[PDB]
DNA sequence: CAGCTCTGTACGTGAGCGATGGACAGCT
DNA sequence: AGCTGTCCATCGCTCACGTACAGAGCTG
């Protein structure tokens, strides 16, 4: 019944989510856009079965469990930040139209051309798909998880799409279904992070 | 025909909320 | 022993920052 401690949806739907963003990171993760959990927290993937923070501490990226009220230590702790393709909050995917989605993808290649991440994670295989058509002008059959093969115009930002770390997808029920994921974007971020030193 | 886009629908886990009722102590 | 109320284990149900896919409609 009440989820949000006697505070409205009507009242959640007006509240944003704020970025968390620096320069010279090496993640941002980027959802799709802020939940109701997350607008009543101010924080990023308070969900209590959002996979999120399980999967970063699984995978290796952090070296205990975080949880939402860490979000602000991620860039100078680990050197990832946080935006998302829609601003507005909404309570599932499927309430964005095409045009939120578009006029969020023109906003976010700006973000990315002015912070320049090392790579720039998509929670969300959707945001991708409009992301790339918008962006790069392209729509492939069957697009892929992992490592893009374009990099963020005028910058050397790779693209790496992850299944969303919302628990409402059943193709990954599990955060041990997504971790492969997030390990295989620590090695990313590794190799690039090593030939930088060397 | 055939390949495309668009829309509707079905899908596995695990966490939380409100209801239910057994266990139990305080009281007489 | 009988009564009463709280605690809390447990249950049923809902659902979470989606995703894959069938099939209708469209177009080359």
């Amino acid at each position: 019944v009440d989820r949000f401690n006697g505070v409205s949806e009507a009242e959640l739907l007006t509240k944003t989510l704020p970025d968390i963003l620096t320069f010279n990171l090496d993640i941002v993760i980027i959802g799709i856009a802020p939940g109701l959990m997350a607008a009543y927290k101010g924080h990023h993937y308070p969900g209590p079965g959002n996979h999120f923070w399980k999967c970063l501490f699984m995978s290796g990226l952090s070296e205990v469990q975080l949880n939402h009220m860490d979000d602000h230590t991620l860039p100078g702790k680990y050197g990832i930040g946080f935006t998302n393709m829609v601003e507005r909050t909404t309570p599932g995917s499927k309430d964005l139209s095409s045009k939120e989605f578009r006029e969020g993808g023109r906003i976010l290649v700006q973000k990315l051309q002015k912070y320049q991440p090392r790579i720039a994670v998509f929670n969300g295989k959707c945001i991708y798909e409009i992301f790339s058509k918008e962006v790069f002008g392209v729509k492939v059959k069957n697009l892929e998880f992992g490592l893009q093969p374009h990099k963020i115009p005028d910058t050397e930002t790779l693209c790496y799409v992850m299944p969303s770390s919302s628990a409402r997808c059943a193709q990954f029920p599990r955060a041990q279904d997504k971790v492969h994921y997030y390990i295989k974007l620590k090695d990313l971020r590794d190799q690039l992070k090593g030939i930088e030193r060397n």
